[PDB]
């Protein structure tokens, strides 16, 4: 039977499922890891045992425990980024989506889901991967870790709480895809790793650490790089914070095993209920508990790396969505509104500035504010909004992710990068939040082709060829179509740094993605901060 | 007889003089101090003594001692600024234009020249008051001051070199006109003194010292303010500068009196074949003696004295040129010619900002490089050429000029500003120089009124405009034709901020001239310098 599987941890039975009118084989929550449960909270993964009879894997899984954001009540805007699904700490499942018939040996997607690794299920309807399975005809994985203090707690010296356990997680569902989909209808030797914001930042993770390069083929990074400010910690601030949760819970401080024992005897919604009240600073898009250079995952540090060329050398395709920093002003900062134009005063401007840059002096502030300041206007309440909105993307992930595609080119094998700049005819956020953080993982999923969910046709023209470059570069290394007559993405170059815009106009190439921003923020502030 | 003269120093006889196919008269040569020789050098000036009979004051008198440009040998465009005249330390006389048939009690216009303050002469050519005396029936007084060593040296504590001797030189004169002008047709309640360049800030220092205010009714500063960073120097740095001028001529260092009498025995142009060597940095827009800020002169700090309101409060009209920098980069930047386009590489252009901000750390040379480059086109020759241009012009000029405007106006009775963007068709420098430091003082002087100098027609309708402006300025306080039919120049208000340009264009009002930059160097630069 088509839906039948037999792998090496045991056979699993798929179901059918409909797409475009037609359909494929989708084999959902098939475990790669045992439940870590009880002892085991906080400790690093251990591969699932094999079982007996036949897998049911005709339903999603649980989703892992979480912070559920409840800032809008009803609003679909929000709420399509929450978890659909019970959640429980026995969350580690992942997905399969086969073409029918099923493929001999097929290109593989696993998808990494985003979240600021404090959130994030595999089983959101945006993350449907049978339009991307079907429409390119490519086995789609999407797999799931563990977030926030459950998969980033972090005690270095510890074995019972290491960190970096939610990155193992990852590791562990992608040695089960190479061990395994071959029995798919995959291709092992041919596997595409690509994720959003978070799961940028963890693809280019698994590009930087020893222990993970041998398991994929290639990349692709949404609008998130490793070597991003909220992206990881020092285990010096990983222990800072750890312990403070501890505080918080009132736990007894006097040792590692101390603290251990009464996190893992507090119920997951009490870690939750204190998990922001850990931050060092009052902050914007900084989250509590994330990945930590410990020394093991990651050797040294990860500008070192960078710099040594001591990383897997591939090809990869990345790019960053026009309004990066929007969603989190709206969130945190004082001024803006989901149902008003938002315009932001000086007084709230400068507000803003202090909660974007949150390890900056004052003098750091001064340089910021001048570099984002129109003096020939400087009450504009529309200038200082979209100021505002550009400081906190240009710091958090465009000059981030631009300065690891320069160090990158510098020793891969070939650079692909986009912009994406089309806002949703059918979003329901806002205008002044324009081409918001994640918006573009819609149009990679193909749900514009879908009719009943209300997109224009140029918009299911632009899905169909953004499916078709991340399908095809997934497959060749390249984008582009061998002998095509279409437009040609170029290739990036340490020279001319060429990159296209992704829009439903006529494909334009350009070049040095915000270099103006991408100077201040990656050669000058960093500087500046550590004379002062 | 209309060429005699009877003053409270004795009689006077001036000369006749043919203007626009017409008549005034003029007295050149006038003395106001004694002869500042032998053991007078340095020290302050003393009244000329009251003569018997008729001074004959039918020709220029001689010029000060001062350093000679011989970058370009005959080239007119450098030497029409050098010395006319038999240079001589008896140097301190002015020179008055008197309208034909002599004025009752008009309106009296003090001009201050410019060069640095190492520099100048009041018998330059386009110094030649009799074009706008008889054009707009002012009486035009001009004097002369000590410049180089000779009017600046400076070892506070001592009287024989108390410094600023130069500008007691200035206001022996400005008691002169105060008390005799009368005599002259000139009304001594109604003077307007109006410099250039060191001139200007000259103009705007008698504005801040207690010693010089009642002394005229109004001011016009063009291309310099008392604030500028080249204007004065500490005590210190002035007492540093005057012991190593005397190290260089090999003099006894023993105590001030040591050096100050070798000083005195040495030849004028023994001083000035070393007075360069003095300077603390490799630099450009620097000179070696200059004001003071002595606690007598000037009270305290100048910033202080801006901020506290304590300085003459009256109306002032002052602008700048558009392109103050260019020369000084000609004579002094590696990189530009007078022959060529001098088109900047990197590597000059990076050498250009450590000349121009000499005083700035490795922190602040890198604030000003980001600032000023355009890293979409980092290497185009002509970007970086007019990007350090602007750079000497903004640090130099104008941004302390409109730190000066801004802090005055808010105690001020009026304020003018203009800014001076109009390339004269006969100029000689290269074109990549434009609107030259200096330049704009042709039109003052009405030179574009004679038509052998091959002005163009409506390069002698800017003139009379600008004649007017300074005349009806120097009049009433406003620039301005009572019921005029003409465009109006706005007033400048520390609300709007509101600037005419004058070109031969119809009048255009603008707002906050250069504030960008102002604010970068007036008030981020300053502060990052002062905490690292």
């Amino acid at each position: 039977s088509e839906l039948l599987v037999n792998t090496k941890s045991g056979k699993v039975m798929g179901t059918r499922v409909p797409v475009l009118s037609s359909h494929i084989s989708a084999f959902l929550g098939i475990p790669f890891a045992e439940p870590p449960v009880g002892n085991m909270r906080f400790r690093r993964p251990e591969p699932k045992k094999p079982w007996s009879g036949v897998w049911n894997a005709s339903t999603y899984p649980n989703n892992c425990q979480q912070y559920v954001d409840e800032q809008f009540p009803g609003f679909s805007g929000s709420e399509m980024w929450n978890p659909n699904r019970e959640m429980s700490e026995d969350c580690l499942y992942l997905n399969i989506w086969v073409p029918s018939p099923r493929p001999k040996s097929t290109t593989v997607m696993v998808w990494i889901y985003g979240g600021g690794f404090y959130s994030g299920s595999s089983t959101l309807d945006v993350y449907n991967g049978k339009y991307l399975a079907y429409t390119e005809e490519v086995v789609l994985v999407s797999l799931s870790y563990r977030v926030g203090a459950f998969g980033f707690l972090a005690l270095h010296g510890s074995q019972e709480a290491p960190g970096n356990v939610g990155l193992l997680d990852q590791r562990m569902a992608l040695q089960w895809v190479h061990d395994n989909i071959q029995f798919f209808g995959g291709d092992p030797k041919t596997v595409t790793i690509f994720g959003e914001s978070a799961g940028g930042a963890s693809v280019g993770m698994h590009i930087l650490s020893p222990g993970s390069r041998d398991l994929f083929r290639r990349a692709i990074l949404q609008s998130g790089s490793p070597n991003c400010p909220w992206a990881s910690v020092s285990v010096a601030e990983g222990r800072r914070r750890a312990v403070e949760l501890g505080r918080n819970l009132n736990c007894n401080l006097n040792s590692d095993e101390e603290l251990i024992h009464c996190l893992r005897e507090k119920k997951p919604q009490e870690l939750i209920d204190v998990e922001w009240n850990v931050l060092p600073f009052d902050s914007i898009f900084r989250f509590s508990f994330v990945p930590v250079i410990d020394g093991e995952f990651f050797p040294t540090s990860l500008e070192s790396m960078l710099n040594s060329g001591n990383f897997k050398k591939t090809q990869i395709l990345l790019g960053v969505n026009k309004d990066e920093g929007s969603f989190f002003l709206l969130y945190g900062a004082p001024g803006f509104s989901k149902d008003s134009e938002s315009k932001i005063s000086r007084e709230d401007f400068m507000s803003g500035v202090k909660l974007s840059v949150p390890h900056a002096n004052d003098l750091g502030l001064d340089a910021v504010t001048l570099q984002y300041t129109d003096w020939m206007d400087d009450n504009n309440g529309i200038k200082n909004r979209d100021g505002l909105d550009d400081i906190v993307g240009d710091h958090n992930v465009i000059c981030p992710l631009m300065h690891f595609v320069n160090k990158y080119t510098k020793f891969g094998n070939g650079t692909y990068l986009y912009f994406f700049n089309h806002r949703a005819s059918n979003l329901v956020w806002p205008e002044w939040m324009g081409v918001i953080h994640g918006y573009e993982i819609e149009f990679v999923f193909g749900l514009p082709l879908v009719k009943e969910l209300n997109y224009t046709a140029e918009e299911e023209a632009l899905s169909r060829r953004i499916m078709h470059y991340w399908a095809t570069f997934a497959k060749t290394g390249n984008p582009n179509e061998p002998h095509s007559q279409e437009s040609k993405w170029p290739l990036f170059t340490t020279k001319e740094q060429k990159f296209i815009d992704l829009n439903t106009e006529p494909m334009k190439v350009h070049q040095r993605l915000r270099v103006q921003m991408c100077v201040f923020w990656n050669q000058f502030l960093p500087k500046l901060l550590n004379a002062t």
